[PDB]
């Protein structure tokens, strides 16, 4: 939906990018304070005057604390940025180990949802379903699924907006989710699409969102995934294919295979 | 005068009554003042107990405290830049002890800066007033609140509160919460704004009630807002109290999705009422 | 109650304690260490030969990354040792900061408990009452409180044993909770102390559990707390005395103050 | 075949399929193995790479791995001892890099060591089997559970779930979770033992059922258990499962409890039948 109108960057992209990232500000800061050493005249002792390369690999070693003893400071003006870069280093040091602590518990579901609902008949009635799977070896426990319609539809002074529904399913929760779940919504007459069809909910602007949690053993921490449906991703008709091959094995390449009834023209 | 403030934070004074809270809650330039701060004094503090016990560092001027301070840095911070050392089994003592203290203090800044990065606020605007006006035919409480920011929060959670004075049979007079029923209480993408409802039905605690009537009871109104801030990826709260005053009787919110497609939060507290 | 039978001391005492346990193994690690390098002859240049102290303030300066300069290593076997404690003065550091970014985040709840129950009459029925107060500025949000009744009771085939009973309360959330909770039982009909008496609930040795949680403002963490009374705590006729003096204030000091009438014999 | 393992680990064969997972879960013996490994095998890659480019270590030995090797944790673990220098603009960029490598190293460490002590295994003992017999007059399904430790678990919630396989009218053959009710499901206190007990009503899905016909549906039984650790003060979970070979028809567990006043958890997986 577009948008309207009315430092915090804090940003977790690629491990390669993060790590350049860093790299780089622990340069940029290291050339920083190197101009700022020269920028008092030369007070490195045993440091070729005028120069940046030992200034910088000053600033490194004083930053890191290496202090490795050639190069040191000369009297008040460069032993007052040696205790400021000492500073710099301890809360770069915490800063670093924060985003990485942090990175390190900001984890991937790992759920795989159907490319597509269906809508058949299972025991007597006709049954919205869709299904998700667990991409990894760890379990997922205390795992639930929330199936919402949202659609269109009109008040008694008209302001015609925009109504969520949380359908009922034969099972909201997968006590261990650990190979595949496939989410039913039967469809009985307190259902919100009771009668409807492929038509009638196209007309509401009718979407299906379907929102999962659970504890994740892998991670210790709650894990959170969504995916959104539209008119156009329900196979009236459709049966997932079994994806437990007989010994017993699970195949998610089926995942996403729907039989059909084609029909003799 | 307000049991709760605006804030939904408690506005009484407590009698019968080290820190740390101040730290993860104070301004980040404020912290970063805090942390150089204590980092001077204990150098100071460390300088003084070395020039305490005689010239006991190698290449030192004497009787200086710039020179053991800059010495103290040099150790606290492990950069040892072996020039300026220590003397004999009196200083050493110092060196092991400021080792500890710049390993430790190492730890307490990278916790309370873990803490404050991990503490995160809700992105959450509520209504400056609550309104009571038609909406299904029926009389209806509303306020809304909305995300200021472009991050979504998932499994968003909303609790509506009634607090007021009532009195028993036995005649004890006591503070009552009541949670009013919402027409929707659950918003699974809250992205943008969220006008929510209590039906004044047979069944609300303010069937039949007035400005008057809700005055009378000191009745006061406490918004709870959760969800899931994918922005942090952690969950967030955000709280919000209304008194009897901040009900506008007949108000309706003015539509806050201006045209090309546009959220105007300028509109977000403007009621418009009828006039007689 | 007494026990039967079938390295890890993983405890968090006082703090000035925890800060001397945490020196002290900082002190034995360097102890050891130094009794070590003597152990391979003398291997610490500028070292007095046979001296614990030098080897000691050595081991602090390595352990520490300090490096001073002066007292270095002596070929291959004391720069074998420099390596090893290298190591254990990074796990050290990365354990003591375990350690202390957990007790960071195991908060005492700061909840006070009713010294005593009442059963008393509130709105026509008698009432099982007990109270409950935050003692901190930083609210408790999402409180539950459960009371829970434990008595002995009898089965059909006897093995005489202990249930449980969770008491319906007027009310077992505080959606903030800040000042005071007065958590009432009444004891109506369905009540698993219906009819009972002081002698009824001492007979059937009757204990309650008081059993609160909260999200802690101050923490970001979930927050616990527990209290048992016996049948020996419960005033009956007690009403507790308003701790609300009015210009609002809240005394604790009234906090375990009960009113009863004492009759005219 | 078991659908799950008696750990309620999933038994089933995954197709159509860096780690982290392994250090956090590995014995702390092996774990303190792989990071004495690590710090070794990268101070010999960076020693080889300081050789790679001549003689760029003041009072260094030529061609020599050990010197230049124990010049690499002098700078990686900063000590920088100041004798075995670095030269000139080639090996100073190789002591850059390092000193980044040996303090990304210490935030990794801290992390997994942190995060270590703080996944706690839940204190809790399965009873081996689960048996059906009379309780009050109906016949039970019951297992137990021990806390093998000192520490309470605080608000503990158990579920027994039947998992078994069920078709339908139109003949599609699926697994179907049932959440047997238990005549008690939560401890306030969970110190000692805890027996758990799924009364076998007219509403229960083994209703009827028999030890063969729990076997052609392949009935599996999951129990799941959550907690408050007070002895680490965060929440735990245990899980197990059942297979219908592991219920004893008629059993009764024996009494746990000997005498002063004791918990003999050898007796903790006896069951006494009636025999014929
Ligand atoms: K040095
Ligand atoms: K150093
Ligand atoms: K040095
Ligand atoms: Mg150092």
């Amino acid at each position: 939906i577009t948008r309207l109108g009315l430092y915090h960057d804090l940003l977790t992209v690629s491990r390669p990018v993060f790590i350049t990232l860093i790299t780089g500000l622990y340069l940029v800061t290291n050339a920083l304070f190197a101009l700022a050493y020269l920028a008092c005249g030369d007070v490195i002792e045993n440091a070729r005057p005028g120069s940046f390369t030992d200034a910088f690999f000053f600033s490194v070693q004083t930053m890191a604390t290496i202090g490795y003893g050639k190069l040191i400071p000369i009297g008040p003006l460069a032993n007052t940025l040696v205790t400021l870069e000492a500073l710099c280093g301890m809360l770069g040091l915490a800063v670093a180990a924060s985003l990485i602590y942090a990175r390190f518990t900001r984890p991937t579901a790992g759920v795989l949802f159907s490319s597509r609902m269906v809508i058949s008949d299972f025991e007597g009635k006709p049954t919205l379903m869709m299904r998700l799977a667990n991409l990894r070896i760890e379990q997922i426990i205390e795992a639930d699924v929330h199936l919402v319609l949202v659609r269109s539809e009109i008040s008694q002074e008209g302001m015609v907006f925009r109504r969520f529904h949380d359908l009922t399913l034969t099972r909201s929760r997968s006590p261990i989710f650990s190979l595949s779940w496939t989410v039913m919504h039967p469809i009985d007459h307190h259902s919100p699409i009771y009668g409807e069809t492929d038509e009638t909910l196209r007309n509401s602007h009718s979407e299906f969102l379907v929102l999962f949690t659970g504890h994740h053993e892998a991670f210790a921490q709650n894990v959170h995934a969504r995916h959104a449906y539209s008119c156009d991703e329900i196979i009236w008709g459709g049966h997932f294919v079994d994806v437990f091959t007989t010994r017993r094995a699970l195949d998610l390449g089926k995942f996403h295979e729907i039989a059909q009834h084609h029909h003799h023209h």
